[PDB]
C-alpha cells in the first residue's frame, strides 16, 4: 500500500483498517469516501487515487489491447451444451447474467449446479495467456439465499453424478440466508471481506433477487424508493464481478403484466443485468432458456433438462 504516492505506513495502516487494501479498491474510489478516513486529506486522497489508477494502468486503450482486456473474461459451463453455446461459451465473469421465469422452471437448480461446476477446474473456460492458473486456483462460491431454498443435499447429489466430491463443494461454498433486502444488500457488500481473508471468490449467487424488494415496497408510491435502493444493489453486484473477475448470477420472478410475461424488478434491473434469460418448462424435465438481451450476442433458445444429476444435455 506504500507503493502508492504519498502513503506513509501510517496512512497505510489506516487504509487497511478502513477496508481499502487493494490498489483497485482505491483506484476506483472517490476523493470523498477516502477522506471519510481520519488523517486522510483531500490531496492525499486525490493523489493515491491518481496513483493507483496509474499503477493499475487504467487509461485509454486501443488496437490489440481491446482484445487483451476482453480475454481476461473467463467463463463457467452450465453443463448444458446448448446453454453454453447460446451463452457464447458459458457464464461470463465481470458481468451479471439473470435467469427469470415461472415457478419451478429450474432457476435455483442452475444456481446449485454452478456452485458445483466451479469445483471442477475443467468447467472454467479461459485463455491461459490472460487468465493465469493461480487466479482461478481454489475457487469459492457465495450463495446469498433470499427465498430460503438452498439445499445441501442437492449440492451433494449433483457432485457425485459429476465425479466431484460433495463435501468438497460444501466446504468451498459460503451461504448467507437473507430475510430482507437489507440483509441481502449487506451480505453482497461483505463479500469483499471474504476476499480480504484469502478466499478466491469466483462465483456469486443471489436467489431470489427481487422477492424482498417487492414485499417491502408494496405501495407503488413507494416504488421510487424501491427502484432506488434496488439500483445501488445492482451497482454493487457489478463492481464486484468487474473488480474480482468472478461471475454473478441472479434469479428473478416474472410479473403477470404483459411473449406474455416480463421479469419483475423494473427498469433498473433491466439496464443493470448484462445477460437476460427467460426459462420455461417443457414436457417432463425438458426446459428452455431464452436469451432476450445481451450486448454482442443474438437472441436464441437453449434446450436442456433437469434430472437427478442436475442440468444436462
Ligand atoms: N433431485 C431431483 N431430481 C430430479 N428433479 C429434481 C430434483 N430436485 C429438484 N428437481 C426438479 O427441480 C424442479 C424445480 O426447480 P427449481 O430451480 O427449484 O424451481 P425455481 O426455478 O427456483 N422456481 P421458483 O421457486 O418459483 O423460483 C422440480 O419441480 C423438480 O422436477
Ligand atoms: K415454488
Ligand atoms: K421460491
Ligand atoms: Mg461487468
Ligand atoms: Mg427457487
Amino acid at each position: 500500500l506504500t507503493d502508492l504516492p504519498g502513503v506513509g505506513p501510517s496512512t497505510a495502516e489506516k487504509l487497511v483498517e478502513a477496508g481499502y487494501i487493494d490498489f483497485m479498491k482505491i483506484a476506483t474510489a472517490t476523493v470523498g469516501e477516502l477522506t471519510d478516513i481520519e488523517g486522510i486529506s483531500e490531496k492525499a486522497a486525490a493523489k493515491m487515487i491518481m496513483g493507483a489508477r496509474d499503477l493499475c494502468d487504467l487509461g485509454f486503450k486501443s488496437g490489440i489491447d481491446l482484445l487483451k482486456q476482453r480475454s481476461t473474461v473467463w467463463k463457467l459451463s452450465t453443463s448444458s451444451s446448448e446453454l453454453d453455446s447460446v451463452l457464447g461459451g458459458g457464464l461470463e465473469s465481470q458481468s451479471v447474467t439473470e435467469f427469470a421465469g415461472v415457478f419451478g422452471s429450474g432457476k435455483t437448480q442452475i444456481m446449485h449446479q454452478s456452485c458445483v461446476n466451479l469445483q471442477n477446474p475443467e468447467f472454467l473456460f479461459y485463455d491461459e495467456e490472460a487468465v493465469s492458473k493461480g487466479e482461478v486456483a481454489q475457487p469459492k462460491a457465495v450463495y446469498i439465499d433470499t427465498d430460503g431454498t438452498f439445499r445441501p443435499e442437492r449440492i451433494m447429489q449433483m457432485a457425485e453424478h459429476a465425479g466431484i466430491d460433495g463435501q468438497t463443494v460444501l466446504d468451498n461454498t459460503f451461504v448467507a440466508r437473507a430475510y430482507n433486502s437489507d440483509m441481502q444488500m449487506l451480505f453482497a457488500e461483505k463479500i469483499e471481506d471474504l476476499i480480504q481473508e484469502g478466499n478466491n471468490i469466483k462465483l456469486v449467487v443471489i436467489d431470489s433477487l427481487t422477492s424482498t424488494f417487492r414485499n417491502e415496497y408494496t405501495g407503488r408510491g413507494k416504488l421510487a424508493e424501491r427502484q432506488q435502493k434496488l439500483g445501488r444493489h445492482m451497482a454493487t453486484l457489478n463492481k464486484l464481478a468487474d473488480l474480482f473477475n468472478c461471475v454473478v448470477l441472479v434469479t428473478n420472478q416474472v410479473s403477470a403484466k404483459p411473449m406474455a410475461e416480463q421479469a419483475i424488478g423494473g427498469h433498473i434491473v433491466g439496464h443493470a443485468a448484462t445477460f437476460r434469460f427467460f426459462v420455461r418448462k417443457g414436457k417432463g424435465d425438458k426446459r428452455v432458456a431464452k436469451l432476450y438481451d445481451s450486448p454482442h450476442l443474438p437472441d436464441a433458445e437453449a434446450i436442456f433438462r433437469i434430472t437427478e444429476k442436475g442440468i444436462q444435455d
